[PDB]
């Protein structure tokens, strides 16, 4: 009934306020990850991190709030086809700095993904448009279909389950998305903060605030991501970007209702 | 929506101003019944955070909010002989609020409370985790010892008003169990924080002062509610005393799960 991500924990007698989850990243337990391949294997997004390690927080301090702040992605986090699942290791130092690590089988090495802090609580978030005008400050439409068209084009096999921005509106450097939960995460996702495909679709929507018409981006650096509510199956994410092959923006998500979800601050990417 | 937020009117030529109307009759709030004060009934001194706070969400979004400077000076009544009072929220652009009422036949409206109020809230300090509450409060106190004090001094409480299952205490220390009864489970869920459980935080903290008895404690200040979350069916308050006949005490609303609900700084009250 538990958040799916996060799995075992051991705590380990002389490491008192450390704490490391370990989950098997197997296509059973988490079928959507077919749906997201990078010029062939299976990549946990970079963007489903922060879903992983704020459901880790909170299990070992509790519900609310959580800040990450200074998030750097280097490593992509691979679920090959021809080898068995990987382990999945988040480590929680006291210091309240994580990593997150994968080792595949037979490997000698751990690989680090993910890096930074995290810390209970947020900030006061600071929409620049509120929830009702933000339709209005977006005139501009562009189909979806072509923004999964060009992600493919350029090697990012995307399934249903991450083809889920239903509706887009944007405008200088600027932009709005609508993003459904699709019937196959339907039942999983409330068991989820914001699932990775959800998050993965928030930083498709942020690529439509560079001014195009090409140059594919990947989440690189995040200077704070703060939760502040689960999703619900209807989410509106604002971006705003900010001005080499380096995109960054700024991040607002909303539930329909106009509940807060998450803010993001410095949501760097990279081609 | 918030049953105790009313119909909203925008004033022309008064862009930043917002006032709710509400008839506050036994039909509409039956519950009203279970909180007499030497006869008449009266609308709780807390009630009013739950009532500021919906009307904020309404105008502004949902979220968290905080309550500042609060003052309880005249109390709301709910008279048998006249009609329903009409009771007005009345907030200002500089973000100052006063909850007013009028009796049938009068001239003037009756100040009851007066305060501020914000978006958003502080990171929420307990200074004891959620887990570890239960143990520090190891002596535990009769409940229906509690209700006889407030009956015998001439607060009659109904039902609904009687809410504390569980009353746990130490040295400048409380902690309460608050069960939202059947006779509003239909109706509390429309609330943040129904009226009836804020105002048996109230009855907690009076259990931190005193000493094993005649002297009722009645809301007076507040300098700070934050409100973080709903309500669930049952809330666990965990109350610090600060030590004339002004009782004072910091107040920290968890959930079952240990979901912080609202936190009260500066809690003072007047016998």
């Amino acid at each position: 009934q538990g958040h799916p991500l996060v799995g075992t924990r051991s705590p380990v007698a002389d490491e008192p306020d450390k704490y490391v989850w370990e989950l098997t990243m197997d296509t059973d337990t988490f079928p959507w990850l077919e749906d997201h391949r990078v010029q062939g294997p299976i990549v946990f997004p970079g963007a489903g991190h922060l879903d992983l390690v704020v459901g880790c927080a909170t299990e070992a301090f509790g519900p609310g709030r959580y800040s990450v702040e200074n998030v750097e992605f280097r490593r992509p986090l691979f679920v090959f086809d021809d080898r068995p699942a990987p382990l999945v290791q988040v480590v929680l130092s006291p210091s309240m700095h994580f990593g997150v690590y994968s080792l595949q089988d037979g490997d000698k090495e751990w690989v680090l993904h993910s890096e930074g802090t995290v810390r209970a609580g947020a900030p006061d978030a600071e929409p620049p448009v509120p929830f009702a005008e933000l339709e209005a400050h977006c005139p501009l439409e562009f189909d979806p279909a072509k923004v999964f068209a060009k992600f493919r084009n350029n090697g990012l096999m995307l399934g249903p389950t991450f083809r889920v921005i239903s509706r887009l509106k944007y405008g200088e450097l600027r932009s709005l998305g609508r993003i459904d939960t699709p019937d196959t995460i339907a039942d999983e996702a409330p068991r989820h903060l914001i699932h990775p495909a959800l998050l993965d679709a928030c930083f498709q929507s942020l690529s439509i605030a560079m001014g195009n018409d090409k140059t594919l981006y990947i989440p690189f650096d995040v200077r704070r991501f703060s939760f502040h509510a689960k999703a619900g199956k209807r989410l509106y994410c604002y971006g705003q970007a900010h001005v080499i092959a380096y995109c960054e923006g700024d991040l607002w998500l909303f539930n329909e209702d106009g509940e807060l979800v998450a803010e993001f601050e410095g949501f760097k990417g990279k081609s």
